[PDB]
């Protein structure tokens, strides 16, 4: 019993974190095989970042301009190229600690662990959801860029995020491992706005099932609702519309508890309309939307790696 | 910016986890040097746990009765001894992945990372605080016993917890690596309840400094209180008494922000008596007490390991 925000064990990702320096700019890189992937703004100075032309900045750079440090060891960069907002550095050797991996582009609502690093060294690990407005609510300081987000499926590390920047409202933005930004953001030091953030509805229901499995059941009612009737109510509260696909994803949790998805929606509707009245759910006074249906199943059935 | 509950990178602890089976009872062990530490109830059958005579049960157990598995390799147990509630199985092979380590007993209020395991394999990582009632709010299932709590001091791993049991309200209990339980709990399936919990006041104040550091400054007021006047209000709300040692520990946070501890106490008093007025602090509608002042400093400085 008990329910916590839980990150994947990070040992496999730790063995891939290196330090990338270009001039006086230092950040992190991800060493897999003989390639190191890092944000392309490692080539900028403080002034370049206001309006960079990465193409010309990179032309003025050659192999001896990039220092890659793995532990106490310098890695010889024997090639470089630019793929979207990510820089690929060909190094003299393959990472002996390279795990089985893939690069994936995640959907909004999906979660991943972030291994926050500074100077190629791991500082901490925390769980993050890709918000519907394509930002994450993380914890990143100067030099954190290059820190990656990932998921583990038994032995395989699926990398999905690389940190690049922080937006005005304290939220964070970055790219997939191909350099494509999540959202309408650019790697330029200029005011940019993230859209209005909505609540991931399928995730709130998933967390309500986790609360039920843990014995937190005060919010359950003997009422029912239709999918349309629930959506008409929830949308006034800035909740994402719930679809038949989302109900199919909630199925294993529904079957395990014996509470139909639309029965749980009637409890969620009541919580939005009447509030929580000083009560808590899994120790929280707000409805939590950063656990996916899979995160609940994984935690409640002890999936190991 | 951004303040998140963060666990230590788990790589170092991952390499120390093994599986320990005795008869039909299977759980996790911690392999350091040529010794495997695990909870002593691994020798118990399902009926023994109601009223176990450990001294007697262990006398009827031999080295050959303990199966220890490190990956696909079975380790030969060449000796054993019972230290309080922990079993120490001497194996014929030192763990080549043994990091620099120490065993410590933590105090209530101090935090640690839990690497949760099943069958000797890591499933996830999260941060916990030793509550004033000596329980922890974790997430553990059947077979999670022997999973450990740890802190990392750059290169040294301080092991401070080993999971043994779960109490009625979904809260957990365990021992230090000497087998001594935190709290008044015993390792027997008998009626036990955690004493009424209190809020860790120094951790709440450290969390408000983290809020000011990140921009949430709405709760700051012109008022100032004494230590005595603060403590008379905290006790009403079930808060731990704030001592001069707690005030001294808060010193680095107070100096970085230029806000006196007793000026932050007036902010906390106002918050306890009159509420949060519909506002959040660091994305939370409740006052968080699981970040110690060292966690706030570590995260806000980007300390690496
Ligand atoms: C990479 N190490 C940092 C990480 C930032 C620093 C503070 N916390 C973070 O997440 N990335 C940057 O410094 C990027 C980088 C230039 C400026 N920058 C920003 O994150 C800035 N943000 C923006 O200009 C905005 F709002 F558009 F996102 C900053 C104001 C410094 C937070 C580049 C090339 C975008
Ligand atoms: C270790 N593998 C498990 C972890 C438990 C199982 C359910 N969730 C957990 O955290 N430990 C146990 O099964 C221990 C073990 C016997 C009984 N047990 C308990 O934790 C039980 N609790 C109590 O006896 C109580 F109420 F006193 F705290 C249980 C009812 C199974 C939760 C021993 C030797 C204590």
């Amino acid at each position: 019993s008990g329910f916590r925000k839980m990150a994947f064990p990070s040992g496999k990702v730790e063995g891939c974190m290196v330090q990338v320096t270009c001039g006086t700019t230092t950040l992190n890189g991800l060493w897999l095989d003989d390639v190191v992937y890092c944000p392309r703004h490692v080539i900028c100075t403080s002034e370049d970042m206001l309006n960079p032309n990465y193409e010309d900045l990179l032309i003025r750079k050659s192999n001896h301009n990039f220092l890659v440090q793995a532990g106490n060891v310098q890695l010889r960069v024997i090639g470089h190229s630019m793929q979207n907002c990510v820089l690929k550095l060909r190094v003299d050797t393959a990472n002996p600690k390279t795990p089985k991996y893939k690069f994936v582009r995640i959907q909004p609502g999906q979660t991943f662990s972030v291994l926050a690093c500074y100077n190629g060294s791991p500082s901490g690990v925390y769980q993050c959801a890709m918000r519907p407005n394509f930002t994450i609510k993380g914890s990143f300081l100067n030099g954190s860029c290059g820190s990656v987000g990932f998921n583990i499926d038994y032995d395989c590390v699926s990398f999905c995020y690389m940190h690049h920047m922080e937006l005005p409202t304290g939220v964070h933005a970055g790219t997939d491992l191909e350099g494509n930004f999540y959202g309408p953001f650019v790697d330029r030091q200029t005011a940019q706005a993230a859209g209005t953030d909505t609540t991931i509805t399928v995730n709130v229901l998933a967390w309500l099932y986790a609360a039920v499995i843990n014995g937190d059941r005060w919010f359950l009612n003997r009422f029912t609702t239709t999918l349309n009737d629930f959506n008409l109510v929830a949308m006034k509260y800035n909740y994402e519309p719930l679809t038949q696909d989302h109900v199919d994803i909630l199925g294993p949790l529904s079957a395990q508890t014996g509470i139909a998805v639309l029965d749980m929606c009637a409890s969620l509707k009541e919580l939005l309309q009447n509030g929580m009245n000083g009560r808590t759910i899994l120790g929280s006074a707000l409805l939590e939307d950063e656990f996916t249906p899979f995160d609940v199943v994984r935690q409640c059935s002890g999936v190991t790696f």
